[PDB]
């Protein structure tokens, strides 16, 4: 129950999985495709691309990408990333996932995010709880994106 506050934001959806570990404290992140973008460019779609961040107290520990696709607001990656997360630190970290546009000039503009772990809600701590539930098993979900402002409100 709850969450869901980017889901009239019109952003778009991003599907990815995860999978943990115990025994190694591997964590796996599949960034899988992205839908219903919201159209960055100008005459045009968007490039899209993700950054996946490992987070503990407001704290960027890690940080991966995946390639750029260009003009399109439906990308698929399939690109598999991995961190390195203890067991007795699995229940406090968080895993932001962010989708952006591209551009070889200028700050990047996020077209919107989420994370996934400690403090999420709604179907994000739902996707959490089913990585824990079910060791070394990947999970795969849709996930509604949200404004930055809003998202990495929580995160501070
Ligand atoms: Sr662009």
């Amino acid at each position: 129950s709850g969450g869901g506050g980017g889901i009239l934001e019109k952003l778009g959806d991003i599907c990815f999985s995860l999978r943990y570990v115990p025994t190694a404290g591997k964590l796996t992140v599949v960034i899988l495709e992205a839908k219903n973008l919201k159209k960055m460019d100008v005459g045009g779609l968007s490039d899209p691309y993700v950054k996946i961040h490992l987070m503990q107290n407001g704290k960027r520990l890690k940080k991966k990408k995946t390639t750029i696709k260009k003009n399109t607001l439906n990308p698929y990656y399939n690109e598999s990333f991995s961190f390195e997360v203890p067991f007795e630190q699995i229940q406090k970290v968080q895993v932001v996932v962010t989708v952006l546009d591209y551009d070889k000039i200028g700050k990047n503009d996020a077209i919107g995010k989420v994370f996934v772990g400690y403090n999420s809600t709604g179907a994000e701590l739902r996707h959490w709880s089913d990585m824990l539930a079910n060791p070394r098993r990947p999970i795969a979900q849709w996930h509604t994106l949200q404004v930055e402002e809003e998202v990495d409100a929580m995160l501070a």
